[PDB]
């Protein structure tokens, strides 16, 4: 589990969102496991605005943040699960790297600031959810 706090927009896996965050919609992708919800406080994270290819992610099943090199954001096929069907997911990254699905939602970071979020793993590699290109997050 895990979260993005922006200005007035919590980030997280769509797979993820809770009954809250759909009755507050901003935007929702199921192609990139993305959901955008309103909030009432100000949050305080910053995206990274930046092409890094290294940072640090956080890893819920080992209570360590693991240094990774990751691949550019791009469509990668992601076996079927309880939550999607076999499919394509649009903007992912893959790292050599610790996940089990409790891991989804952890941040991966650069000297930039927030560069996405776990979404995928499994056979020794961690995917995440790339969230540089939206612009937006940064206004309202
Ligand atoms: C860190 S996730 C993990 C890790 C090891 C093994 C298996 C998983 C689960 C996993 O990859 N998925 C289930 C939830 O939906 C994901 C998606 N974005 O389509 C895919
Ligand atoms: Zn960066």
């Amino acid at each position: 589990s895990g979260a993005i706090y922006v200005g007035n927009y919590r980030v997280v896996n769509r797979h993820l969102a809770t009954h809250n965050d759909w009755a507050n919609l901003v935007w929702e992708d199921s192609s990139r496991d993305l959901l955008v919800s309103s909030t009432t406080a100000q949050g305080c994270d910053t995206i990274a605005r930046c092409d890094c290819q290294t940072g640090v992610y956080y890893c819920s099943s080992r209570r360590k943040h693991y240094p990774v090199s990751f691949s550019k954001p791009s469509l990668i096929f992601v076996e079927a699960s309880e939550y999607y069907p076999a499919r394509y997911q649009s903007h992912l990254m893959l790292a050599v790297g610790h996940s089990e699905p409790g891991d989804c939602g952890g941040i991966l970071r650069c000297q930039h600031g927030v560069v996405g979020i776990v979404s995928t793993g499994g056979n020794g590699l961690v995917g995440f959810a790339d969230v540089r290109d939206l612009l937006w997050l940064d206004e309202e």
